[PDB]
């Protein structure tokens, strides 16, 4: 069961810009979704202070890095506090919205793409250097969904039946061809220690085979 859903016209239009606007300094990407991670491990960690079983899926805060040649993928996995149906479908893209406008107008006066986490809008900076995203995400009391968009104005969501998470969500990057260099242990060493290096959380990086 696929529900096939279109995005408000202005995450539609973000998204053009990221894919279509000629920006080398790609790199940012992944410091956009280690930083969406860390606020969604600080997220659960708050409300476990008030009601601790909502780590009953697990107690565990981290990241974990996974790049596979053999997909041509990296996933950026964490055990934050997860997405809900809603999130996903409408309320994460009502906020983006504005975020989005804000983003833009600040690039006509001089800002640039590298600046897009300050909008709010950093998870779409995947598109730099991904065709698809797949995002797997598990939030407490609610089932466990894959969203999916290869862009072109349209996302998919649906019921994951797949390997069970747990809670937290993971952002699978199915790569450009001429991106593969995000699979290599090196190239991601290198881009979080320089741009993710104060990270609050325990960032593991898998090695490939
Ligand atoms: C309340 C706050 C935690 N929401 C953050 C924005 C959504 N967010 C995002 C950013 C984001 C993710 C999306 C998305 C929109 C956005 I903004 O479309 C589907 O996948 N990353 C995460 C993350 N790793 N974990 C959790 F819990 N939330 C994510």
């Amino acid at each position: 069961e696929v529900e096939t859903f279109a995005f408000q016209a202005e995450i539609a239009q973000l998204m053009s810009l990221i894919i279509n606007t000629f920006y080398s300094n790609k790199e940012i990407f992944l410091r956009e979704l280690i930083s969406n991670s860390s606020d969604a491990l600080d997220k659960i960690r708050y409300e476990s202070l008030t009601d601790p079983s909502k780590l009953d899926s697990g107690k565990e805060l981290h990241i974990n890095l996974i790049p596979n040649k053999q997909d041509r993928t990296l996933t950026i996995v964490d055990t934050g506090i997860g997405m809900t149906k809603a999130d996903l479908i409408n309320n994460l893209g009502t906020i983006a919205k504005s975020g989005t406008k804000a983003f833009m107008e600040a690039l006509q006066a001089g800002a640039d793409i590298s600046m897009i986490g300050q909008f709010g809008v950093g998870f779409y900076s995947a598109y730099l250097v991904a065709e698809k995203v797949t995002v797997i995400t598990k939030h407490n009391d609610d089932e466990q969904y894959a969203w999916e968009s290869s862009a072109g104005g349209s996302f998919t969501v649906r019921t994951d039946t797949g390997e069970p998470m747990g809670r937290g969500t993971k952002v699978i990057l199915h790569l450009k061809e001429d991106q593969t260099e995000y699979l290599e242990e090196r190239r991601i060493k290198e881009i979080v220690k320089k741009h993710s290096q104060f990270i609050g959380y325990p960032i593991t990086l898998f090695v490939e085979k």
